[PDB]
């Protein structure tokens, strides 16, 4: 399924978004800019919408 990604440090907000059923795999790939984009902070998925959100 389309997710999609939020990632937050301070104001200005990156997104993300991965199509597929593995939702392991989105996180993955969410983690794989959130780690070249973001650095680190509390991760977290809502399954209602299918979204994975970071905040720092």
């Amino acid at each position: 399924t389309t997710y999609k990604l939020i990632l937050n440090l301070k104001q200005a907000k990156e997104e993300a978004i991965k199509e597929a059923v593995d939702a392991g795999i989105a996180e993955k790939y969410f983690k794989l800019i959130a780690n070249a984009k973001t650095v680190e902070g509390v991760w977290t998925y809502k399954d209602e919408i299918k979204t994975f959100t970071v905040t720092e």
